[PDB]
């Protein structure tokens, strides 16, 4: 799996491939994995189960509702509960959330992350091949997010053996 | 075990072998791997243990009776039960469900699988043998559901040594 | 890695994907896993490194020369090698080779094997899928051994995580 | 794999399954297990590689050459050998070997084994299965050596996983 | 253990050996593992614990009295309080019952399961040897369904190290 | 640890050593590992930790007060109890109880197991070489039940590391 | 396995029961696993393989042959030989051997074990039960040598499942 | 993670690396694991993930607000409710906290703990690197405590592959 | 480790960062990992031992001497040697090679692997992240080869906890 | 094992248990472990087997007759050839050796090794045992060597369960 | 244990600790894991067993006399031959080597490492708490080599439980 996101001139966007795999075969090549949450206005993606996604992005949404909107106060908050209940505990699975104003990756590790100056994040079994081209394109192009997220994600896709080139891509605004 | 389920021209099929294998020998051979639920409205087939397997499919009715019986959202709610409860945690293997508008699988591990343009879905050791089978013959016959399945099912019998030739094969009309 | 082989109608076919991979990442993508030997008149896929191929390759034409050309009597003298000599033993590779009169399975581990009277083959990871596609498409359809072995491969490539669709096909008209 | 060996009336029959399992599925179903070596005068069976067994044969043949083709005397050296040499040791696997005299079990563990006075030996997977059928044969029915040989290959066939109907029964006249 | 029941002309017959084993020693040699339930009409033999065997035979007997006599209803209902209740669950013995009309196995992991055509039935560790010398008799002698129970637990006991020859057999004429 | 109980001419004795080990070192070498239960009336030994056995010699006095003194009735009802209850099921060992009717050995494992003939029952890393002394002595002596089980804790104290000479015997009446 | 011996009123017996495992099932049960060695003049027993007791025998023969017969020295040469060299360190097993002057265990870790006063000495998974009996016999009764044997290896043969009832009995002179 | 505290001529100072470390690869290299609470009068210090660092940040908080800025009551009540609460003992953070007048280290498992009389303390998997260097360096330097936690900082961060150079460091003047 | 290896407009470099690690912590910092061989007409990078990487480079010259100084012949003999040498095959390595002709990875598991159209190669570690920086800038920008390695080697040691930034870089002509 | 040694007052002692173990049971337990060499001069103890300690000793006394006594350079020479020769290098014995000079523990994987100022000495898995209450003893009493060897064989024999209390002791007056 | 090697002002220093540890108890406590070897010109220390250690001594003096003193190469070739040897790949351990030129750290994994621009040196478990109090010292003090060597191994020596506070010390001046 791979997801990654990277946020240039006034936009953010957040892409995944569609592969799911069992062992070392492959179930579903075209999974979507990549959301539009709190009425279109959060990018969500996640690395791990479908239905373990719904609980997590379900509940991310109750606190950005308690929350005025807050994502980090929300992603914390998510953390926490994640962390401590023996339910959600249950739950493996890494996340990336995005709004207009900033990006984080939420774990169940009770850790949430903050992006490098350079405002890209990315998680899954192919992240850091996708954050390696990202970076590189970020450093030493004019390309736009859009772009570099769909390029950035095409090169992971060729060298992670449980990541595909079947994307699922969102843009805000 | 090997369970696949293909739906073409609006017939939808699930069927299994019998084969249950204790250790590495033969435990019985005409088990009923895939049953009627639901009023006879839902399909469904099990790669698992059989008393695993029957109280799962009980739990899967009693959501889709709290659920208007909508497949994906019984099928989530399920996941989400089978992922955090104590002794559901202990019951290992895979699903298959399928009404006259969707198929799906369901796994313990926090995933619900859509299947892709082709409309098969496959489970068990034998189960990739089996898709392997109904993908050729889907994008290259024009056979029925029933027919891919039962052909299906014998190519991946002679391949896999857990999977039998003795298969129940239901259909929703 | 899957390599498969179809005989039908007098054409031969042998061919494979270009996935070469090292743990759960692809090293290459566009490796030719078979080639034509003894002039032309035989087609040899291999899984396993290239070293170990030329090895192998270069010993096999050595005992076609000394065996005019028969296929059989070639392959059984290559397994007495490769199972007799301490450097063989260390070659992990397994073969297909096919000329206008019969195909086979050759390795280190299990000396030479022929086909069942579908006369298909398969090595690699992702070859049981292909071999169960490719013997529902020789069953069920009238295509010719070239179409088999290109929509078995890419089926294989669809499943297998180590096998992808970049292919090499030889065929003996 | 189910290799069986029954003596009776003067007749002594040695006979085995073809098949041959990869991981849990089946490599090959034809697979020719019992084999006639020294000059025709001895029925040999194994369980386990193709390749390691037919090193062991080779070995066997010359321990015959060795010792003046006496069963016993040559199957304590040949298993001597097994058990100390730094290569045999890492050839796994269980052999029957029958000449007209005697019948043995040979082993890489430092056993060669005599049959009890039913006259039967039995290896390989499902052996024991074969064993227990042969028993029952012999001791309640007038069935010649081929007969017994037959039917419990056929019962063993029905209950272990890897032994297949395919049989290859070898005897001495 | 071994427990084997075979039906043949109008008589079924349910047997077992007397072996309990704790690791690798015998705790006792002369167990009786068949007992008449249903005020004689019907045999049950059982591999597990004694307080396990009485609890799952005073179910059952429950089960009886509200079924009037009907086995195969019994039995169902017995495997699925088996794997509802949380105290049943802890059960791990295996089952075997028969009454003038049928033979049946019941465990808590696979719930209840019926013969082949040749109407035998084996359970406990040595049950395969039984299996294997009960269906060769079967297939080739008139001996009676109590000559066959005695001869195949003699054979599985010979076999089996935890299985002994101090056999328990009731026979229902 | 080694208790052993033998019943010999009217009279039952029930002793054990006096060694409690952690790893390969001797904690203390004075336990009593036997006692007396029910008024004075049951002898109880026990294999396992002090605070484990007062839980469960405090449930079986329950046991025999509500199943009027009834040995057998009271071992089974234990058993179920111990087999079951999540918090008993934590308890790891094993019993010997006697009266003057029968002696009985309990464990957690569903399974309440009575004496041969010869009336001799043992438990403990060291119980079955006071069992075998026992029965040499019982099968070809006259002593008393007493002083076989005096000789036979000996004889297992000079075999068993983790059993010691230090016992603690007591008889009935 | 069990062996034993006894050294009683001028006479020396070892004996050993008839069981050769593999796994938990018997390969064979009428193994005769003590020989007379050095032209009957000596008496030895042997847990481990056939084959490999063949080359131990042979070897502990050359040794007596070299040092006038002592047991003793030649036991501990055969130890120093079996500890060292690369060959024989592959042969796992122990040996008993005796003559008319004393009784030895001898391993293959650089042992040489002599008996207690009582003259006793047993190896085999099943030895400390035979032991256990022995000396109750030794220190309680006056049966001879031989009957103590028969005794003790019929209590070791019904608590070890490794040991059956099938003895090999020789007695010196 | 490295975070290193040293307490010199009335001055105390508290610093970390940044690196944030998901298995073998870097997460984010530009966190700050020191931050001033208490309204700037306390320094702390953490290894662990954000989500539980604020979650034990606020609850301290809340607690120095009880004991009037009292550090070692309010890190001994935090170091009760850590251990004390289901949900607060899924936090394994590790802290360091400092004031003008005591440093600390407060960990779920150890409870509270303070310094040796060089007043240095270190946490994180390169903790005991910079440990090492500072003491070296308070021994045999008059070096102030910033350019000791500085340079300590480095040392570790040269050595320990979890924790890189980018250092926050706080001092209480 | 990282080396990485681009060829562009003529020009080929190979470079490598420094680290050398012992489980977590660094042994050096400062190794050179790319050398010069063959007269400095071949670049050479290793990841793996330096002494083993001496053995290996010495070899490869070996071959170039007696192989006309042809890369793939001297890489494909090496592979050979390495692959089936007792001592070599204890050789646990990665090497990259390049002449002004091509560029190779070298393995010690008998393959020899050339490199996609982007002619970019690397091993170790972190060799995926330089891989995918280097496939991003040669597909996006007119950066030199040299410019490319140098920033692909910095990506991928700011992710891999192995590699560090310390580079030695060669170029060729 | 405990093997120790103290010397005080011109007075050295060497003293061992007796039991010899194989797993958890005790094959021996009137072994002598300690011996008179070079014709009573040199106490020698050991733990091992006794095959292994005959050929130290034997070695040992050739060394010490070419070193005129000089038990310091005796033990290094047999330290040397103990690491130096493969076949000695199979010896896994641990040797004290006393004279009325020095005493001195040796090993071959820790060559030669000295007491500290309290001349104590000890081997074997009780060896710290004894060696803890030889301290004490030392230390806080007038105690002989002979009285001191006595009671802390004692005490380890009491907390080892691989040590008895069957002690052979040897003074050097 | 913790081995550090200082180079300063001419002078070169390596200095180890004297505890030996068995288990997690202390063996030893004045090893000397410092020595002169090749005529008192080089200084090596060992991390490892002292058997080992002097057998890896005597090799390197070889390949010292073998190279003309040259300690780089021989390291080289004494490190080549650790890594294939047969009986040297059984050697467990690592060693520092210094000269009047230059130091090195041999291990058994085919890595010959030179220190960085600080000329420092450390092996063993504590060896990372040495190089970091070392690497503070030679920076940030006027001390010589032998006075950082000390206090580097003191510090060393109260974090690490495997060092001790009894050093040997050896210098080149
Ligand atoms: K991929
Ligand atoms: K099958
Ligand atoms: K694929
Ligand atoms: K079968
Ligand atoms: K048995
Ligand atoms: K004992
Ligand atoms: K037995
Ligand atoms: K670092
Ligand atoms: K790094
Ligand atoms: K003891
Ligand atoms: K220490």
């Amino acid at each position: 799996t791979t997801i990654v996101s990277v946020r240039r001139n006034g936009q953010v966007v957040v892409g995944g491939d569609g592969q799911v795999s069992l062992g070392n075969t492959v179930m579903k090549g075209n999974a979507r994995k990549v959301r539009r949450l709190y009425n279109g206005k959060v990018l969500a993606g996640f690395a791990g189960g479908t239905a373990d996604a719904f609980t997590l992005f379900e509940l991310f949404e109750r606190k950005l509702e308690m929350h005025q909107g807050h994502l980090l106060k929300s992603a914390v908050e998510l953390a926490k509960d994640w962390r401590t209940d023996r339910a959600l505990r249950k739950l493996e699975a890494m996340l990336i959330v995005a709004d207009e104003k900033e990006s984080l990756i939420i774990t169940g590790i009770g850790d949430v992350v903050q992006p490098e100056e350079d405002q890209i994040l990315a998680i899954g079994s192919g992240g850091n091949y996708a954050l390696s081209a990202a970076r590189a394109l970020v450093e030493n192009t004019e390309l736009s997010a859009h772009e570099i997220v769909e390029k950035s994600l095409r090169i992971a896709g060729d060298i992670c053996v449980f990541t595909n080139t079947n994307f699922t891509i969102e843009e805000l605004p």
